[PDB]
């Protein structure tokens, strides 16, 4: 069998509470959070059940993906390497390790289904540049995978189950909100398809699930002076309630693949505060994490990229 590296890339998460400072410093481009922000972040992580389980999900995704790829075809043996943006093991570290280990051919995938210039393209460029610097190692990079039918089906089936679970008055008066991580609006300068891809995800999932009433929102914007993609899910939820009185909101954060702070806090707390305030029911179906159905979707994405 031919040996190939499987470079799995993601933002990263802290491994313990004491990593919060450096992780958020990295996110904030060298700006250390002030003490009240540091305490606030610690509190948020405690509220969602702790930090330890978060980074384990990414590891489990990469490992299960490796094992599943190796089991479903007989031509290639994959070895997974994790490369993260904001904490060790960094993308450049992972590529250098691949080269050290004698890998000469790799395929990469970012654990975010929509292409953007800000994240996916930047991860892919960084990986390819380090390979070029070392020589003798090439990388083929998945750019997007939101339209993989098996992935669409994951979310459609979760959404169906959620609607099926609702009392009758909710089921005929619910709103589905599909979201991803906000990015600066200025990505539009380069024709970034990120927003169009989120809207297509939303269309595909709503259509597959038989949901006629849905909306697209953004969440978890950072803090810079230039505008970020909106509307934010908190504002969208309240606006849609005021205009049409929905009694239940279903949140599908399709941009995210795991139980991390952006979902467990930015949906399950921040959006839940809003639905609680307006008297609506809150639902947010299970994230993919490292579940077999999702791992099969990822495996299919990778093998399609290789033909
Ligand atoms: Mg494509
Ligand atoms: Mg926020």
């Amino acid at each position: 069998r031919k040996k190939m590296g499987l470079l799995v890339m993601a933002m990263g998460t802290p491994y313990k509470e004491e990593d919060i400072e450096r992780y958020y410093t990295h996110i904030r481009r060298g700006r250390k959070p002030e003490p009240e922000m540091l305490q606030d972040l610690k509190d948020r992580y405690e509220a969602i059940g702790g930090i330890s389980p978060l980074a384990q999900i990414t590891e489990q995704q990469a490992h299960n993906l490796e094992q599943h790829l190796n089991e479903i075809q007989d031509e290639i043996t994959f070895k997974a390497y994790i490369g993260l943006k904001h904490i060790e093991p960094f993308i450049e570290d992972a590529v250098a390790e691949m080269h050290k280990d004698g890998i000469t051919e790799a395929v990469s995938i970012v654990l975010a289904p929509h292409f953007s210039t800000f994240s996916v393209q930047s991860y892919n460029k960084r990986a390819k540049e380090e390979a070029e610097k070392l020589g003798g190692l090439t990388i083929t990079s998945v750019e997007s995978w939101y339209d993989e039918p098996k992935f669409v089906t994951y979310w459609v089936d979760r959404v169906k189950e959620t609607y099926a679970s609702m009392p009758e008055d909710e089921r005929e008066n619910a709103m589905l909100i599909v979201s991803a991580h906000s990015l600066p609006e200025k990505i539009k300068e380069f024709g970034d398809p990120y927003p169009d891809q989120l809207h297509e995800s939303a269309k595909l999932i709503a259509e597959g699930a038989g949901v006629s009433e849905y909306a697209v929102g953004w969440q978890s914007e950072g803090n810079t002076p230039d505008p970020w993609l909106g509307p934010d899910v908190q504002d969208l939820t309240r606006d849609l309630f005021e205009q049409k009185g929905y009694q239940a909101f279903v949140y599908v954060p399709v941009g995210f693949v795991a139980d991390h702070l952006e979902v467990l806090y930015d949906n399950d707390y921040e959006c839940k505060v809003v639905t609680d305030d307006i008297g609506a029911s809150y639902y947010r179906p299970e994230m993919p994490n490292a579940k077999p159905e999702f791992i099969d979707a990822l495996a299919t994405v990778v093998l399609k990229k290789l033909g």
